[PDB]
C-alpha cells in the first residue's frame, strides 16, 4: 500500500466575512477579511489511482465557505459577548460597553467562544468531516483530515483530526 | 530625459475593512474584505537615479492604508443609506428598512456613495496626491499617478490623475 | 465623468487543454496546459457605484472558459494540418505525415488557424464580447475590452478591441 | 548533529503534458497541464555547510521534468485500456470503445496504472532518487525524499519515501 | 485540550543581504539576496481563542529580520576565510588568495561557519525564541518553533526545535 | 492585421547581485537582491501564429540576466564614487571615505551612474534589444519593447522603447 498525502488550495476555497475579536480585557474594532480554507489529508491510494477524488474535496469546501461567505461571524459562545435578539437584529453589547446592531440574516452563528483563525479552523475542521461524510472517508481509507484557515495570506492556523 | 514607470506594490498595503454596497434597487449584507492599493507613476529619472525614491512611496501608501485599516467603510455620501448619529453610535437605515448600528470609532466616514472598489479608489488616489504632496510631485516630474484598488485578488478597479 | 479599468482574474479562469502549434515548416508533440484568462475592461463610473459589476464579467468569463476546457483545442483554418472525419473521430495528418486522431467530443473546433496563445487570445476577446453582450457593455459606458490568455503564467498573449 | 529540511519548487520544475484518467467505469476527455513538481528532503547539516547542494536538486529535477515535458503521458499499465502499437503510432481503445491514436514519439510510457496525480508523482520520485542516487544522497546524511505533483497549483498530491 | 499550528509568513520578514558561500575547496563570487523567513509553531488554543498572538510573532520576526537587513552576512566561524580588522573595515582573504574589504557597519557578524540558508536559518531559530522569550513560549504552551528561509523562493531551509 | 502584446515573466529571469546606492548626499550600506526582469512587447500577428516566439525571448531574457547574475553591480559613471585598480581589485571610496574592495571578477561593469532599479532597467532593455537584434525585431513587425525589473516584488520599475 502506497500512502499519499492530498491538498486542495484556491482563492476560490475564500469566505468574505466581518468579525472582531474580543476576549477577556480585549476588545477590537469592528473590520473584515477574505478568509482561505486549505485541505490536506492522507490515505492509501485505492484501485481506482485516487486516495480520493479531488472534485469531491473541492465541492465540499466550496459549500462550507459559502456557508460563511458574506457575512459577520456571530461567536454564540462568548463569554464576553451580550448577545441580545431584538427585532430582527442581533444586538451585541461589549465588556466595554461598545454596542451593535446587525439584522440576523446578515449573520452566521457559528458555535466558538471567539472569531479567531484558530477556533474558526475547528468548526471548518469539523463542518468539512461532516459534509465529505466520515464513513465515506473510511471507506476511502482516509486516515488524516487538516485544515488551513487564514485571516490575511500572512497568518494562517492549522488544524487536524486524524480518523 | 528618460521616463520610467515605478510601481509598489505589497500584501503590506492592505487594509482590512467591513463594508456592503448599496445602490438603489439592491442592498448586500455586510461582510468585509482584506483590501490592497498598488501605486503606478511615471516621471523623468532624474540626477540622483531616481524618478522618485521608492521609500516614500510606501511610506505615503502605508499611511493612508492604516487610516482605513480595521474599521467598517461608512460612505457618507450615499443616496440610499440613512445615517444617523446615535449617542456614540452610527445607525444606518436601508431602503429595505434593515437596520445596523456600530460605534463611531469603530467606522470610518469616507466622501463617497457607495463603498465600491472604484469609488474607494478614487478616495485613495486624492489622498496619497495630498499625502505625497503635489509640488512635491511635481519636483521630481511626476506626471501620472494611478492607483489600483482590490476587495479580493481577483477583482480590481484601477483609476488615474494625469498631473 | 471619472474613468475606472475593471480587471478580473482568477486561477478559476483556466481551461485545461491539449493542442499542438502547426505552420510552415514546424509541428510540435501533442501536450497541454492550464490555459488561464484575465479580463480587462475600461469605462465610467456609473450612478449605482460600479463601471460594470465584477460578478457579471466573472460570470461570462468562467461561462467560455468552460466550454474549452477540458478538450484538444483544434484549429479549424490550419493551412498546414488536414482535418478528417472518420466515424466518431477526428483524423488529423500533418506535413511530416505524422497522424492524429481523437474523438469528435474530445475536441473543440476553434475558429483560428494556429492554436498559439496570441490567436486563442483573439477567440476569447470575440467570445466575450458576445456573450457579455455588445449593447449591454455600451449602455454601461465601456469602451475597451482586453484579454490575457497565458499558456503558463510565464507567458502571456493580450489583445483588445475599442468598442 | 543539526537536522535541516530543504525545499526546492519552482514554475521551472515543469512539465506540460496530455493526459486523460481512465479506470473502471470511468473515462475523461483528453485535456492537459502545467504540471509542476517539489522535492523536499531532510538530513543533517554536513561539514561544507549544505544538507546537499540545492544547485545538485534543482538539476536533477529539471533532469526529470524534462523527460516529461511535451508529450501524451501514457500509463503503460492500465487495465481499462488497450494500447496497440500501429505503424509508428499508439492506438488506445477505451472501455467505452473511444479511440485514439498518436504518434509514439509524442508519448511518454510510464509504468504507471493511471495518469492521476498521486501515480505520476509516485513515479518522479522513484526517477528521482535514481538520478540524484540513492548512496550519494546516504553519503549526506539525507533519510527523506518527498515530492509534491500538481496537475494545476489548487490540487496537489505528495508522496514521501525514508531511505 | 486543542493544538493548533500558527503560520506567519510575509514578504515583510525579509533581509536583503550580500554573501558569498565558501568551503573547503569552493568558493563563489560577491551577490546577494531577498531572503525570506517564515515562522511556525505548535501549541494549545488558550482560553483567550489563540495560541499565541499572531501580532507578537509578526514584531518579532520583524525585529530579528531587520538587524540582517541591508548588510554583508560575515559568517565569523568560517574556517576557510582570514577575517582581518583594518582601520574601521573588515578584509577577508580566501584560500584562493581573493581578498575583499569592507567597511565593519557594513557587516553584520553572525556566529555561523557558512553563510548557507541552513546555518542562517539555524541562528534566525535561535534569535526568535530569544526574542519572543522562552518563558513567554511556554505560558502560552508553544512546544514547537520552526523556521524557514529562502535565500530565494525556489530553494528554502527548514530548521526546528522542540521547547 | 492584428496587434498582440507578449509578456514573458518568470522567477529564473533573476539575477542574485549584491550593490548599494549612492549620490549626492547620500550612501547605502552594501546589500543584494533577487532582481527579476520580465519584458513585455507588442507587434502584429505574423502568419505563421506569433508575434514573435516566447522562446527566442526568454532565451535572450536569461541571457542578459546570466551576465548580471552573481556579482556585485558596479556603476562605472558614478559621479560620487572614486572606482581604482588595485592589482586585481576594485576598490571603491565614497564620498563620506568608505572604502570597499572586490576582487575584479566578482563585479559586473555596467555604464551607469547609479546602480537604482531605474538605470538598471534602461540598460537591460537596451541589452536586450542588441541580444534579440533589431533588425529580427523589424521582421516579425514589433514595435514596441518594456523592461520591468524589480529590486524584490514590492518596487519595481519599467521603461521601454518604441522601436
Ligand atoms: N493567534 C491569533 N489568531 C488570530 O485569529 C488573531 N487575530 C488577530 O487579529 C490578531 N492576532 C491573532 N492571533
Ligand atoms: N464593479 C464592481 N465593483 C465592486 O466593488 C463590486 N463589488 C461587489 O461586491 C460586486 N460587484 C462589484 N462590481
Ligand atoms: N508567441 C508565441 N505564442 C505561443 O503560443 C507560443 N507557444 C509555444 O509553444 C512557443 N512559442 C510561442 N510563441
Ligand atoms: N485524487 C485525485 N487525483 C487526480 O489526479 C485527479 N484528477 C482529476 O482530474 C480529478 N480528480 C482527481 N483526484
Ligand atoms: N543546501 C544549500 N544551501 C545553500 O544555502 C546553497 N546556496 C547556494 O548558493 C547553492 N547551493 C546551496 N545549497
Ligand atoms: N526610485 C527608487 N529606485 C530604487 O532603485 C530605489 N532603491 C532603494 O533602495 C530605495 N529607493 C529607491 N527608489
Ligand atoms: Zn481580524
Ligand atoms: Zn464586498
Ligand atoms: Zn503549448
Ligand atoms: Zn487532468
Ligand atoms: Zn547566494
Ligand atoms: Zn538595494
Amino acid at each position: 500500500d502506497q500512502i499519499a498525502e492530498l491538498l486542495v488550495e484556491s482563492p476560490l476555497f475564500s469566505f468574505n466575512c466581518a468579525h472582531f475579536i474580543a476576549f477577556k480585557g480585549f476588545r477590537e474594532t469592528l473590520h473584515g477579511h477574505n478568509y482561505n480554507v486549505s485541505l490536506r489529508l492522507r490515505g492509501n491510494i485505492q484501485g481506482d489511482g485516487y486516495v480520493i477524488d479531488f472534485s469531491i474535496l473541492k465541492e465540499k469546501v466550496r459549500k462550507v465557505c459559502k456557508q460563511l461567505d458574506h457575512h459577520f461571524i456571530l461567536p454564540m459562545y462568548s463569554d464576553v459577548l451580550n448577545i441580545q435578539e431584538v427585532n430582527d437584529n442581533f444586538k451585541i453589547t461589549c465588556e466595554d460597553n461598545s454596542e451593535y446592531s446587525f439584522p440576523k440574516r446578515d449573520c452566521v452563528q457559528i458555535p466558538i467562544k471567539h472569531s479567531s483563525t484558530e477556533e474558526i479552523g475547528l468548526y471548518i475542521l469539523n463542518q468539512l468531516i461532516e459534509e465529505i461524510d466520515l464513513p465515506f472517508l473510511k471507506t476511502r481509507s482516509v486516515n488524516y483530515m487538516e485544515v488551513t484557515v487564514s485571516e490575511s495570506p500572512s497568518q494562517k492556523a492549522t488544524v487536524h483530526r486524524n480518523i
